[PDB]
């Protein structure tokens, strides 16, 4: 399995998945270093952000367990085909300076915040993460390059 990937058994289904631990993944379909990567990414903030605060929201109110929640959800609505990522980042994310549709540009190690960076640097292209928590709040990232 590629770096960060484990494969284990769903005690309630019996059904075999796959999680990643870099990147917060998971997924029942079985998966499958350069000096910049780039990335979109969709950004849900919550009282305890470094900001709390955003272009769609004066005051971000809710709790950290609640952007959790969110953002479980819109990686549910992806996933399932229900919304696209690039609609629900220009709809729903925080984060005021991406690109309305997530984009963040590239980027190298030594940037971003770690658990970010190592996210970011551990998806192949194409592939998405799984909640990835920061000081600014809780993250879906997509990389693109």
């Amino acid at each position: 399995l590629p770096p960060g990937w484990e494969k284990a058994m769903s005690r309630s289904s019996g059904r075999v998945y796959y999680f990643n631990h870099i990147t917060n993944a998971s997924q029942w379909e079985r998966p499958s270093e350069p000096a910049r990567v780039r990335c979109s990414h969709l950004l849900v903030k919550h009282s305890q952000s470094r900001r709390p605060s955003s272009w769609r929201q004066e005051k971000i109110t809710r709790t950290k367990e609640e952007a959790l929640e969110l953002i479980n959800g819109y990686i549910q609505k992806i996933k399932s085909g229900e919304e696209d990522f690039e609609s629900l980042a220009s709809q729903f994310s925080d984060c005021s300076s991406a690109k309305a549709r997530g984009d963040l540009g590239a980027f190298s190690r030594g940037q971003m915040q770690k658990p970010f960076e190592d996210a970011s640097f551990a998806l192949r292209t194409g592939e998405m993460s799984g909640p990835v928590f920061t000081d600014s709040g809780i993250h879906i990232i997509l990389r693109t390059e």
